């Protein structure tokens, strides 16, 4: 635990010895040494930071001084201490008893010294010398040779790492010589931080306006680039007075790049910024995200540590290459980690406090520095009373009149054009050179990644390989889905197909659009890998944000897996009552009355597919339209060829738990009431929890209808399936936050007949209903729902924010504080969060277990996606996790962590002990036998 102060002293230390400021540190040091309430500020760590500098430049006397320095303040030297003097002995080379006074001093206090070597963390240059000044005393090196790395033995994930050779491991479609082209192409725009793309938007030949609005952009980018280049260079001396004052600055923090490429950066930021604005908390963030990014890929490409990944990934690829055979079958992490993975040492990213401060100067200095005539160009506006920055509304129309035909874009806001690197650790994985973190959640943040790096060693193996997993799978373009959005999008959209159309928020979605468009027509004809990450409850997403597979419909209808599968048996069938899922039609209807449907239909689907904006336009009427046309599509070739079975399929197909939630609140309870009402009971035709949810909410509302409430009045015959399904994943799911409440709104805009007046107020009283409804009719949901907000309470009122494990080893923490924990959102989260855990604990297993099975597995949001080819085997393998799952103590193992997390405090005795009564108070399981999911149809359908 150190001081925020603390913290930026030390990062200022470990920064000089980046930016060759070692008297600059040094002076530091010696300063606040100097001054007795100062002395106090300085840990040990500090000491050493500024000794190993030394060590390296091979300066011993003032390594030596700061010995004496470490002594003087009352220190006693650790093994760092001895790494740097040991270095500085070995570097100018050393007499035989001077270097064993040393190691005499060593031994006595005493440290070890084959410890040194394993333990202390340093590079392979300050590791070789320090070996060398051993050698001088002639040894016998004798250092253990490579322990073998140990596996995860947990209940749940002992079948994913046990050597029994039940495994067939998927490799890809591509050659290794073609991989290896790719990972190039990827390092080469990694390097240069920026990806270029013609922009989509039709360009007008340039008339007397458009080579006028380009030439005064010329000219203030001209004026804004010589203008910063400036302001930055006033600010770094400023900050370098300061430095030789004794007190701390972000000087040499400013030193790590080149002042061309940090203006560069200020000038791309500005250019990217949205007409809307960004907030400024939000752009200080990404200011340092930006700065330290681009020092790691400097810093790699001088050190020489490209061509050591350039020759790592290049091993790699052999495990993944289609042309290849790897000696023994192997998981990518592993595959990695065993050919012997030189730990990317430049991980350090800077504190918090360092973070922001760096982050505010360079977005004030690019606010104060940059004008225009009609003066600044950025202004400061607070909004829900969060500081935004804003630019100019002239300047906007200016870049709008411009019609600038490239659109350029940071390498990691786009998709890999090589399988991404493996995860590894919290740290290190995704792209090439860029640091990726594992989770990726703001609000306290630095509290969730030390909980991560606390870990014992195996325990997130299970969550890395599925992330792993998820982000090798390749992706391409579905191309005439991609050819049709653009002739609707270049010619003034379509809203009806969910096409944003040119100018409220008519930009955003726009921008949104020709940027997503411009990457998916930059891509068209290649391959690319979406890498992913985590939020704080587990929840996957791809790291890009602006191409992705996620989105809408139009942006899931635009991809495909790159790899296809032969459509085998049943393909065929999978891809039909796929279709058919997609239409939202026929969803009370059994798999076979859903393929009968395909069959009565296919014609449409035909004219759908060869005339989608001229023909009947069967498609356009589906709850999914671009999906159901990508389908149309995909049928009508497997249809017309030479054999069927032996199509090959590129379509993804999907399953899903209709609420996937209550499944977990069934299963957790044993509820046979609510097992049976979201498919967990085996039944012939599918089960509708919506229905009754509907029903029961319709009660409710009769009587306050049938009292003065208006709002029940003007809701009679809106209590529709559509309405309900959204108020229950609210419910289930919804934080506070009014994301899926947004969505309420949005499904009762979509109801014409409806007082568009009361929108608001309804959802508020639709979720008041459900929440009541689903209490009333399931005992799981009711008491678990129950148990974990009182729990959540308790733990916050105590002033503790809730904490866990997932039944996978993956700790969780819910971040909500105040601007000291707030409680109502502490509360309120700990069920939808913990049910947000064990969907991912699921789709983890599931994602792990096809992996053995040689599948092509992807989760995008509630769904599970494979290749048409492999759906059943996907779905046994997603109802035996479950049971897998559920089988454990999940409950009784999550009051067992919170009792001994919670409930030891000698300061709150009495409320640590009614907390230990609620926790041990686990709500008892029915009568359900969970092994009846096995035999479950529409369990996931
Ligand atoms: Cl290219
Ligand atoms: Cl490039
Ligand atoms: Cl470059
Ligand atoms: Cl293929
Ligand atoms: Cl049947």
């Amino acid at each position: 635990q150190l001081s925020g102060q603390q913290q930026r002293l030390l990062a200022f230390f470990k920064c000089c010895l980046l930016t060759d400021q070692l008297p600059l540190a040094h002076h530091l040091l010696v300063v606040h040494h100097g001054q007795r309430q100062k002395r106090k500020l300085l840990t040990l760590d500090m000491y050493n930071a500024v000794m190993l500098g030394w060590a390296r430049q091979g300066a011993f006397k003032e390594l030596v001084y700061v010995l004496f320095m470490v002594k003087d303040a009352g220190l006693t030297p650790d093994l760092l201490s001895y790494a740097a003097a040991l270095q500085c002995m070995g570097r100018q080379d050393q007499d035989a008893g001077t270097i064993e006074r040393c190691l005499e001093q060593m031994s006595q206090e005493g440290l070890k010294l084959q410890a040194l070597f394993t333990a202390v963390l340093l590079s392979e240059e300050d590791r070789a010398t320090v070996l060398k000044a051993v050698h001088k005393v002639k040894p016998t090196f004798s250092l253990p040779p490579q322990l073998p790395p140990p596996v995860n033995t947990s209940k749940l994930l002992r079948d994913v790492y046990a050597k029994d050779g039940r495994v067939s491991y998927p490799k890809l479609h591509l050659p290794l010589k073609t991989l290896q082209c790719l990972f190039e192409k990827q390092l080469h725009m990694e390097l240069a931080s920026r990806v270029c793309v013609v922009s989509v938007e039709k360009p007008t030949l340039p008339s007397k306006e458009v080579k006028h609005a380009r030439k005064t952009l010329k000219t203030l980018r001209d004026q804004w680039e010589k203008a910063l280049c400036r302001a930055l260079r006033e600010t770094k001396n400023r900050l370098e007075r300061e430095v030789y004052e004794g007190r701390f600055s972000l000087y040499p923090f400013l030193c790590l790049l080149d002042e061309r490429e940090v203006v560069r950066m200020l000038l791309q930021v500005l250019q990217a910024l949205p007409a809307q604005g960004e907030s400024f908390t939000t752009l200080a963030r990404e200011l340092s995200a930006r700065t330290f990014s681009r020092h790691v890929v400097q810093r790699q490409r001088v050190s020489g540590q490209v061509q050591a990944l350039q020759n790592h990934y290049r091993k790699y690829l052999c495990l993944l290459a289609s042309d290849a055979e790897v000696p023994e079958p192997c998981l990518p992490r592993q595959y990695w980690e065993a050919l012997g993975a030189p730990e990317a040492l430049r991980e350090q990213p800077w504190p918090l406090p360092v973070q922001m401060e760096l982050g505010k100067l360079l977005a004030e200095m690019l606010v104060q520095a940059t004008q225009m005539p009609c003066v600044p160009v950025l202004y400061h506006v607070y909004s829900q009373q969060i500081g935004i920055l804003k630019p100019h509304p002239a300047y906007v129309q200016l870049l709008e009149k411009a019609a600038e035909p490239t659109l350029t874009f940071e390498a990691v806001d786009v998709p890999m054009l090589c399988p991404p690197l493996p995860w590894t650790s919290p740290h290190s994985g995704a792209f090439l050179l860029s640091p990726t973190k594992l989770m990726r959640t703001v609000e306290g943040a630095t509290q969730h990644q030390e909980l991560l790096e606390t870990c014992p060693p195996t325990a997130l193996h299970g969550a890395l390989d599925a992330l792993t997993q998820l982000g090798n799978c390749a992706w391409r373009v579905n191309g005439r889905v991609l050819d049709l959005v653009l002739q609707l999008f270049q010619a003034k959209g379509c809203p009806q197909l969910g096409v944003p159309a040119p100018p409220r928020e008519m930009h955003s979605l726009r921008a949104e659009a020709l940027y997503r468009l411009s990457l998916a027509q930059h891509l068209r004809d290649r391959v690319f890998w979406l890498p992913h990450n985590m939020d704080f409850r587990g929840r996957t997403y791809p790291c890009p944000p602006h191409f992705n597979h996620l989105g809408s419909d139009v942006a899931r209808a635009l991809l495909e897996f790159a790899q296809g599968r032969p459509l085998g048996p049943h393909g065929l069938d999978w891809l039909k009552i796929h279709l058919v899922n997609l239409t939202g039609l026929k969803k009370r209807e059994p798999l076979r009355k859903r393929l009968a449907f395909a069959e009565e239909v296919m014609d449409d689907i035909l004219d759908s597919a060869d005339q989608p904006l001229t023909g009947r336009k069967w498609w356009m009427g589906a709850e999914e339209p671009w999906q159901t046309l990508a389908c149309c599509m995909e049928v009508a070739n497997a249809v017309r060829a030479s054999d069927p079975a032996a199509y090959v399929s590129h379509l993804p197909v999907h399953q899903d738990g209709s609420c996937n939630g209550l499944q977990h609140y069934a299963a957790l309870g044993r509820d046979s009431v609510g097992a049976a009402s979201v498919n967990l009971e085996p039944s012939d035709v599918p089960q509708d929890v919506y229905s009754g949810v509907a029903a029961q909410v319709e009660v409710f509302r009769r009587q306050d209808a049938q009292r003065g409430m208006r709002v029940a009045q003007v809701l009679e015959g809106f209590i529709t399936r559509k309405v309900v399904k959204q108020t229950v994943m609210t419910v289930v799911y919804g934080v506070t936050r009014y994301g899926g409440r947004l969505q309420i709104e949005k499904r009762l805009r979509e109801l014409s007949d409806f007082p568009q007046e009361f929108v608001w107020e309804a959802s508020h009283y639709l979720v008041r209903q459900v929440f009541k409804s689903l209490q009333e009719m399931f005992s799981g949901t009711r008491a678990i729902q129950h148990w974990l907000t009182e729990s959540a309470r308790l733990i916050s009122h105590m002033g503790s924010v809730v904490e866990w494990v997932t039944p996978l080893g993956v700790p969780v923490i819910q971040p909500y504080r105040l601007d000291k924990p707030n409680t109502r959102k502490q509360k309120n989260g700990f069920p939808p969060n913990f049910i947000h855990s064990l969907d991912s604990s699921h789709m983890m297993l599931t994602a792990l277990h096809c992996y053995r099975k040689g599948l092509t597995f992807v989760s995008v949001h509630d769904c599970y996606w494979t290749h048409a080819a492999d759906v059943s085997v996907m779905n046994q393998v997603c109802r035996e996790q479950f049971v897998r799952l559920h089988s454990e103590p999940i409950l009784q193992d999550l009051s067992r962590f919170l009792v001994k997390r919670f409930c030891s405090e000698p300061q709150k005795i009495l409320e640590a002990s009614q907390l230990k009564e609620t926790l041990q108070a686990v709500p008892k399981p029915g009568a359900f036998d969970l092994e009846q999911v096995k035999r479950s149809t529409y369990f996931f359908s």
